[PDB]
RNA sequence: UCCUGCGGCCUCUACUCUGCAGUUGUGGAAGGUCCAGUUUUGAGGGGCUAUUACAAC
RNA sequence: UGCAGAGUAGAGGCCGCAGGA
């Protein structure tokens, strides 16, 4: 057998490439030996395979991990392997339908066989070879074989494409068309994988192109554009065609795949603040929400708008990766425990199910130190032993209990939920991670936070960060949550006192009022009667408003679903400790039922139907905690589908609410399950029982404006800041004068532009030739004095406003209060929206100041760079 | 002096797969919402509210 | 009816690297 053409002609890159190959497989090779604690087809690693089926296996955890780990860095492996099972079905006559270790081995030993002859001969000036003496063992056993796999190998490959890049068949069809003539091998195809390179016995061997594609799948991509470049494998196709990149993609679809900063962050930051906050891009007119949009070159709009608020996750980010708190550590997610609670588990509508719980693996660190300890190199978490579940592992409602426990694989996130941000406070610098413990593999033991913050005080934070440095931010939020803590110690020893509440440094502001009622001798709890008198009315009256609604109406059962399942679960009674009630699967059950449920007045299908609310332990006979309604919905009749059911289950309601209202009225003490007399609410607070929940059990709640008292004595000291009413200046303010008056800067141009709200087109009352509202944009002037003069302009509002309710046809013939009520309910939303809205904008303004801020001092300090110069103003 | 290819970061869109959607307790300094001769200075006042979290099923 | 995670793909911004004329 000849060395093909091409391969003697390019000598010198397939001479480097074939080493790199062979270097590449050995480096996974040696990696996937070291995390296991475990001539290429020689290496421990493949020994082990070679060895595994040689009896009985005694490491099967090493074996399986080594067949997963090939997988993942030889990805063709699973598409060989796959061959290898049908190749020797065939050849022993058997029937095995899995994919085993010799296979592996056997695909392995060939692809690294081949790869070392050519190795050998393409970075040797003269080797004569024995291997390539026609009939010879290398050949018929170990090189033909590998000719008719590589080929068999390309026809999935090719399958590949479509699904990858979205070639359809006619982009493919210059290859899938010619490389089988009429089934032969075409060896006369261009990019033919195979061909006779001059052996006598007839008999196919690896084409040059061949023996480059076996190379390119132990290559990185870069390698392959690189090393097939150089090659004319690409008849007449040219540099910029489709199908010189289809032929170069086709050779990486499958190859090797080998084993944030503080610079990072602060670009991450600028390009956040160039973007347009959300609440303000709906504000906008057209013209100025195009100014945030781009056509790519391939003509495809892209939208400079903030998805969400980041300025908090980047201000967390900014302090981990700059390690700017040598004690503070925030509250991070770092994936869920699964465990199998029962593979089979009867449901309430009779059906069996797997029982999985869930537990979230929360804790503290900094987000880089927290993600190197979450995967460790064998596939575990923590310190746990309990294994992360891959991608490839896709085993829906797997009931099998050795698959149990495992981990779900997530990235290290920051916990940012309700407007907080939870933190850990170590006594000690450089702490490792707090990970959580997990315990008989199925609690997770988690960790109080040390305090909670408003992301509403983050700005504030940052600002003192900026001024004073982190490391005295750091010690102020310590000695603040050290004083509420000295606060609720007092408390417990019953120490604190009108005359002595001043000596903890705590403004009153700042104290909960349960503290100040009891200091004060005013200690009370909330009267329940009270509350179940107002809620019983609210429910009756709003019972009636979707009784009327739905008779009007006459709609989604999926909504209606919604509503009766969330009600069904209100009215259930709890006892022990609430153990009683429908839980998370049996409630998904109920209410999915409920949503699909309609007899064709099937009596079957009406029973079965009752049955499940009977399972749930609501109705029937011998219930101890019955809803208190829901079987007169059953009686003398079963309703036939969703829609009868919702109606009939408004219907009993009203009369339940009815009756208790009407016993509320005689003075007689009534009872909703939902209320429970026995709640804390209920009672008068005592100084040492709210001194050790506060203590002992929940986060210390840090108070807003804690920086406040810092932040203006510096600024005070400022002569730039001379003439500023401190008395009368809060963060927010002092934000934006600090930009003005010590920097000469100002927030980004958009922030002036021209804004909407109906509300605001409400207070000026223009319309158009047909009689609807004008959309005014105003200036932030124009609107400061449409509100000072509100109640006037909401006056003529309404007149014009009811005129038009009576002008149209349906509600014609309206009382009085429809009316003023459907107005109302207008004027007040939109003033509340409007209201919140330019609140929320005007914290996106001195945010997005902080941000630049720190940004900028990062990148100052690095680089070859200089950045005095810049300023928030010229940002877009 | 630019074009082709590769890696990292962040965001958006499409697709597949896998999962979740409940209870009780505690907690209203904080968060949400509503009222007003309140704020364009998440500043302040009054009312209503378990929403983050943790524990247990 | 809604939410979450991972994978892959595509489009885009910024940074870094390689190669050919
Ligand atoms: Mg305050």
């Amino acid at each position: 057998m000849n060395i093909p053409a091409l391969v003697e002609n390019q000598k010198k890159y397939f001479g480097t490439y074939s080493v790199m190959a062979m270097l590449n497989a050995q480096t996974v090779l040696d990696h996937i030996q070291k995390v296991a604690d475990i001539n290429l087809w020689f290496h421990p690693v493949m020994s082990h395979l070679y060895n595994a089926k040689n009896g009985y296996d005694k490491q099967p955890e090493k074996t399986m991990f080594i067949i997963e780990r090939l997988q993942s860095y030889f990805p063709f492996l699973k598409i060989m392997a796959e061959n290898q099972r049908e190749y020797s079905n065939g050849k022993y006559k058997q029937n095995r339908v899995e994919v085993n270790s010799n296979d592996i081995f056997e695909v392995l030993k060939r692809a690294f066989g081949v790869l070392k002859m050519y190795r050998d001969l393409t970075n040797a000036y003269k080797t004569y070879e024995e291997k390539l003496n026609d009939g010879c063992e290398f050949l018929t056993s170990t090189e033909q074989p590998l000719s008719g796999m590589i080929n068999n190998y390309y026809t999935v490959a090719l399958r590949n494409m479509n699904e990858r890049y979205g070639y359809k068949t006619e982009d493919l069809a210059f290859i899938q068309d010619k490389r089988f003539k009429f089934s032969q091998v075409n060896t006369g195809f261009f990019l033919s994988l195979q061909d006779y390179n001059g052996d006598t016995q007839k008999k196919l061997h690896l084409s040059g192109v061949g023996i480059a594609l076996l190379i390119c799948l132990f290559l990185d991509k870069q390698y392959i554009n690189i090393f097939l470049s150089r090659l004319p494998i690409f008849s007449s196709y040219n540099a910029q065609s489709e199908e010189r990149r289809i032929i170069i993609r086709s050779f990486g679809i499958n190859s090797i795949k080998l084993p944030k900063s503080n610079k990072s962050v602060a670009m991450d930051m600028l390009n956040e603040v160039k973007r347009c906050p959300d609440e303000l891009f709906t504000t906008l007119s057209a013209e100025k929400q195009s100014r945030f949009r781009i056509i790519s070159d391939d003509h495809n709009e892209v939208l400079m708008k903030r998805s969400s608020d980041r300025f908090v996750p980047l201000l967390l980010q900014y302090i981990d990766y700059g390690k700017l708190f040598d004690h503070i550590r925030f509250h991070v997610n770092m994936g869920k425990l699964r465990y199998l609670l029962k593979a089979d588990k009867t449901c309430i509508d009779g059906q069996t199910r797997v029982r999985v719980i869930e537990q979230p693996l929360n804790g503290f660190g900094r987000l880089e130190e927290a993600e190197t300890m979450r995967k460790q190199e064998n596939g575990t978490f923590g310190n746990s032993g309990i294994r992360i579940r891959d991608f490839e592992n896709m085993k829906r409602d797997d009931a099998n209990p050795a698959n149990y426990p495992y981990i779900v694989d997530t990235y290290t996130h920051y916990i940012l939920e309700n407007n907080k941000v939870e933190m850990f406070i170590n006594d000690k610098e450089d702490s490792a991670p707090l990970l959580p413990v997990i315990e008989d593999d199925r609690y997770v033991v988690k960790t109080i936070p040390s305090c909670r913050m408003s992301t509403l005080e983050i700005p504030a934070m940052a600002f003192h960060m900026f001024l004073f440095g982190s490391k005295k931010t750091e010690k102020l939020i310590v000695d603040v949550h050290n004083r509420y803590k000295r606060l609720f110690q007092a408390m417990q020893k019953e120490e604190v006192t009108a005359e002595n509440i001043a000596s903890f440094g705590i403004a009153e502001s700042d104290l909960p009022q349960k503290i100040l009622d009891l200091i004060s001798g005013n200690a009370h709890g909330k009267d329940v009667d009270a509350f179940i008198r107002l809620t019983v009315d609210d429910m009756l009256t709003d019972t009636e408003r979707r009784i009327k609604r739905f008779k009007d109406d006459r709609i989604s059962t999926g909504k209606l679903a919604d509503f009766l399942a969330k009600d069904i679960v209100l009215f259930q009674p709890s006892v022990n400790d609430g153990e009683n009630k429908i839980t998370g699967l049996n409630y998904r059950i109920m209410q999915s039922a409920i949503a699909v449920y309609d007899s064709g007045d099937d009596y079957e299908a009406k029973q079965q139907f009752k049955l499940m609310f009977e399972k749930a332990r609501l109705i029937g006979k011998g219930t101890t905690e019955p809803h208190p309604f829901l079987y007169k919905v059953f009686a003398r009749s079963i309703p036939a589908n969703a829609v009868e059911f919702y109606e009939r289950y408004l219907i009993e309601r009203k009369f339940y609410l009815t009756g208790l209202s009407n016993e509320i009225k005689k003075g007689n003490r009534v009872d909703v399950p939902f209320i429970r007399r026995d709640q804390n609410k209920w009672k008068t607070p005592a100084m040492k029982t709210l001194g050790r929940i506060y203590s002992e059990d929940l986060p210390v709640e840090l108070p807003r404006q804690m920086f406040d008292n810092e932040i203006k004595s510096h600024l005070k000291s400022l002569p730039q800041m001379e003439g500023i009413d401190f008395n009368n200046a809060n963060v927010t303010y002092l934000i934006a004068e600090y930009m003005k008056r010590v920097l000469d800067d100002d927030f980004q141009t958009f922030y002036q532009w021209n804004r909407n709200y109906r509300y605001m087109d409400m207070l000026k009352g223009e319309y158009d030739r047909k009689g609807s509202l004008q959309h005014c944009f105003t200036s932030v002037e124009e609107r400061e004095g449409l509100w000072k003069e509100r109640a006037s302009r909401t006056e003529r509002y309404r007149k014009q406003a009811s005129n038009k309710i009576r002008s149209n046809r349906q509600m014609r013939n309206a009382s009085s209060e429809e009316i003023e009520t459907i107005l109302d309910k207008r004027l007040s939303n939109s003033r509340n929206e409007y209201q919140k809205s330019e609140k929320v904008i005007r914290r996106y303004r001195v945010q997005d100041a902080l941000l630049f801020l720190l940004a900028k001092k990062t990148l100052t300090e690095l680089a070859d760079f200089d950045g005095e110069r810049f300023k928030l103003k010229e940002i877009m």
